[PDB]
């Protein structure tokens, strides 16, 4: 085992703190924790300092998805709040990540946080994304970026975004780019869209 | 297996905020991620914040290459979408970059997104190169230097590039260094050109 | 109909009075609309030059269009026996008037069929495409979009009076792919003229869906 | 449609008259709505690939309809010869236009059956979805309660263009849950939104009813 | 249904196309109103539970409906499989799903007959009238009679919605007695109240005619 770095937590305190809670929050969340215990886990989370709120939000879905492990689960094998790293040791944590065949209780509880995260990115996204529209004045480049980081934070599933993506973007544009997107016609690329609507 | 380092993130992550897409960020992301697997470019390309048009054409691009890849190419082998690391695991990732030969994933992945980072820089020009005309009391090394960030940003073939810096640099020079610059005749390299306009 | 007996023999099977009723019903409050001749088409399936005669009966209430029927029927009689000089069915045999009910019955029951009943059919169905189109509202160059009509709808109008109007197939043709995009309104014609030549109905009505 | 013989053999029963009637005034009159669909399929219960093009001829004067609905037959019968290289039913035999009605009558009643019909049938479907989401008049996205319109009229206007544009079956799932609540009126977007998520449709419209 | 054979045999008699296209234009052009429930069951007599399999994937359209009708299909099927441990039929038998055709002949030609057609019909039934209580557009305690309106059209509403909303039969007379009199206008409640307790509805239609 080796210590989560001073560096290492400093960048992710600092990315919490600045980003807010961001769609990225999460894939950096995610190479930042790579390897992690559920110690290293627990302390990236509680030393963040701002956010209380959402920090309550995180743990409460950690306890839900514990509460879900302990009722599918009835050296020891771990239960919901050993696997959250607050009734294990260390020492035990490095157990069944050293195991044969090896359980991954770091891995499992990093689920339960991304999942507590997805929904806090999601309730931090300013608008949803059948509201994201195009201003009057708005440039087709900044609607673009609004629509896919909103999209971004949607939180449904693939086909649902393929669908949103194909559909909302023309959907969504003010007549000005409306009219234009349309005659691109359907099948049409990002790439091409924006090109036409630049002016 | 080594994952990509928080520091190497951060200065990717940073490089693009502020960079936004000027055409260093080619290189800068072809140096960052050299040895990067599929999984650790996803990471790069997740990371990022913000520029989400953008980053959306790259995975559009990125799709296109894969479907290019399946119709040039009909353990589990990989297909296009699995060098492009959403469907294919990272254990597969490693034996392929790890057979011999190997099947260097990393870099057919990388090249693919070097393809879309290029059709988004040439978007992301701020203005034409025809466009870009020397002021009233402007330095000819300050405007030569805007010319031709601009035209690497264009990227046009070799033939117009030496065409337009013959031509197009000399014709959109104010008159007082185009009528130096007419005087030194045709042929003359960048140095000569500017080093007989100094003042 | 013929129908064949309980022991396999062919014989006459008269034609329902509720289905009499809806040609009446279709002659009566369809106003001679395009749609009257597939429903004519589809009400008289099977139907014998007898039954055929007892259907037009009902278009007699129409003076003018039982008449230009008749005419009709004449000629393409005419154009019958010009080529065609129990016994060999005669114009007026197809037109089930000198004939009688046997004779129809053999003609259809002869290996290979007489097609009598369908040639009287197709007589008649020429004579009710001229009848619709006497009937026709308003010329192909009339139909036109409203500012606020969908283009599904104009579409359905233009397609409707072009099934009226009846023009050969390659004047259908320039007609569908180009005087359906002039007469579009404004805000749809810039989507189909944005969509260029070659555009298939299904692109154009994809496109322009929402657009009033 | 099919009929056991006085003694048992199976022979061919024509499509009586005015069920084809009834198939018109579908194709004529719903303008090609979803529920022609479903009337398509009960109107043709049993017919045999013949019917079936029987039924077919009356779609021919829509000349864009018959068109795609054609092409997506071909398609289907190709699908069909890919996989299946009296005789054996070629894709043109389930479509009835290079084979005889006797054996569309001996693969119905084989034993197991080869349902030829049904195939066909299911083939017509696909075509006649096709033609529903062409002429569809608005998109899901544009369906918006207004004002004063009852809860129950926005649900089935938003159903009606659920099944005209067809969207995947998770996507469907998505739609019903979420933009329902979304263009629904901000009085009754207000209770809807109350509910929570997993509110199903009788929840949602047992505690919509007269908020109008 | 199931009719004889000509020597007597019973045989099963497939679902006819053209009330298949009855029961068709009930469910999509109807709305789910209290009526669809009488048309059901008339549209359905003699049905086996395979014709009535048929009749319902016409309902799978609307989805929701579909569901639930499943649904209620299911647990009924659950509370005969409680009292009910050729065979003896299942409660999958009765809904036609695992059981054959013959079986179900056989079934409504014991002696004495087991019901089934009508045992699945009277489920389906519920499942129906849980659908109208879905759909209805206003509930009873909505139904007020306009300044002008006649006191027939106001019965008329009243007395639908009350088929539809479906109290119990002691809060349905309830209901008849007191609140059609309270949400009846002024000028006819003013009548309505003199008449006094007990008043038949004939009494109270003849002695409110042309009131308003």
């Amino acid at each position: 085992h080796q210590a989560i770095s001073p560096r290492t937590l400093n960048a992710w305190v600092k990315v919490v703190e600045e980003k807010a809670f961001s769609p990225e929050v999460i894939p950096m969340f995610s190479a930042l924790s790579e390897g992690a215990t559920p110690q290293d886990l627990n302390t990236m989370l509680n030393t963040v300092g701002g956010h209380q709120a959402a920090m309550q939000m995180l743990k409460e879905t950690i306890n839900e998805e514990a509460a879900e492990w302990d009722r599918l689960h009835p050296m020891r094998e771990p239960r919901g709040s050993d696997i959250a790293g607050t009734t294990s040791t260390l020492q035990e944590q490095i157990g069944w990540m050293t195991h044969n065949p090896p359980i991954p209780v770091g891995e499992i509880y990093k689920r339960w946080i991304i999942l507590g995260l997805n929904k806090i990115v999601r309730m931090y996204s300013p608008t949803s994304i059948l509201d994201i529209r195009q201003g009057p004045k708005e440039p087709f480049r900044d609607y673009v970026d609004r629509f896919y980081k909103t999209l971004r934070a949607e939180q449904a599933s693939q086909e649902v975004k393929n669908w949103m993506t194909e559909t909302l973007l023309v959907q969504n544009a003010n007549p000005d780019c409306k009219t234009i997107l349309k005659a691109l016609g359907p099948g049409a690329t990002l790439e091409e869209m924006m090109t036409a609507c630049q002016g």
